């Protein structure tokens, strides 16, 4: 912990990042999940509480790991649900200059963080 912004937060930067027209398609109907891996289901290695951005319908389809530690993000994405992810690390700072550069983006990026479904 000791961090600063949410993970909710960080999650519309990692994936605008990373197939943001999907982020989008999902977010206008509201189909995105967002949740965490723990020991709970079948995942791969290396994301045991990491967070998880698929849509409801798109299980097999696309996914996004991330988790932002301290003041990196490791971005854990693939187009290939039965095979391994890519590792796309950026600093926090990073993904924040990328999508969080204007005041009016703050808007829309957090309205990505309210479009959402967590369950």
């Amino acid at each position: 912990g000791h961090m600063k912004f949410t993970d909710q937060q960080i999650g519309v930067l990692a994936g605008l990042a990373i197939s943001p027209e999907w982020l989008k398609q999902n977010i206008a109907a509201n189909q995105l999940v967002y949740g965490i891996v723990k020991p709970s289901d079948t995942v791969p290695a290396g994301v045991d509480d990491y967070s998880y951005l698929v849509a409801a319908d798109d299980q097999d389809g696309t996914i996004i790991f991330f988790k932002a530690e301290g003041q990196t993000v490791i971005i854990k994405y693939t187009s290939q649900r039965n095979t391994k992810l890519k590792a796309k690390a950026l600093t926090l700072s990073q993904l924040k200059k990328e999508f969080y550069q204007t005041r009016s983006q703050k808007r829309e990026v957090d309205d990505y963080v309210a479009g959402l479904r967590t369950e």
